[PDB]
């Protein structure tokens, strides 16, 4: 119980730092996982094919 | 055997007519099924959220 409280606060702070870095570097972008990036990449490829 | 040959030619001609209609109406677009349209629609929604 004592350990998990400390870990939860540390994890929340760590996640906040990661989010702050994302905003500072990529404020106008959206975070996507590996699968979603693959879907976005293929759609762009199809657009270039049409263009 | 005789019937399937006639059907295959008719199906090919019918598909050609559908493709010709697609080009005449939507030359600069890509045909997608119901599922793919849902994926495209949600991505546009997320873009508007960011904008």
């Amino acid at each position: 119980r004592e350990s998990v409280e400390q870990q939860a606060d540390s994890f929340k702070a760590t996640r906040f730092n990661l989010e702050t870095e994302w905003k500072n570097n990529y404020p106008r972008l959206r975070e996507l996982d590996r699968n979603e990036l693959f879907e976005k990449a293929k759609n762009e490829i199809l657009d270039e094919v049409i263009s």
